[PDB]
């Protein structure tokens, strides 16, 4: 897996932003992260959707260097959006979401599953701290 450079062009939602990648601005998911979400009305504004989206915001805000690191499976889902683990100044922002319990590790469809582990690890940390989701 490689990492490439990107631009922040907007923060959506928890696990959701706008990138310009490869001069194209193009919206990401992040991968095997299922955040509370804001949007859509089969839900709504869930709890902790706008903690998860504050917490996403700021970190892509702050960062000097965005990269986006796509899996070794589909790099778009069927609403055209890229599938990538984001990084904010070499820190993966899937993983710190998961770590401080603001989202859960989602179903995970092979191939696209390789930091799958790692974001286990660190979803049952946060489920021990009893953090967010998990209080």
């Amino acid at each position: 897996l490689h990492k490439e450079p990107a631009t922040l062009i907007k923060a959506i939602d928890g696990d959701t932003v706008k990138l310009m990648y490869k001069g194209q601005p193009m919206t990401f998911r992040l991968l095997l992260v299922d955040s509370p979400e804001t949007k859509h009305p089969k839900k709504g504004v869930e709890k902790y959707g706008p903690e998860a989206s504050a917490f996403t915001k700021k970190m892509v805000e702050n960062a000097k260097k965005i990269e986006v690191e796509f899996d070794k499976g589909q790099r778009t889902d069927k609403y055209g959006r890229g599938l990538a683990y984001i990084y904010a100044d070499g820190k993966m922002v899937n993983e710190a979401l998961v770590r401080q319990g603001l989202a859960k590790v989602a179903y995970v469809y092979k191939p696209n599953n390789t930091h799958e582990q790692h974001l286990r690890k660190s979803e049952a940390q946060a489920k021990k701290e009893k953090l967010n989701i998990w209080s």
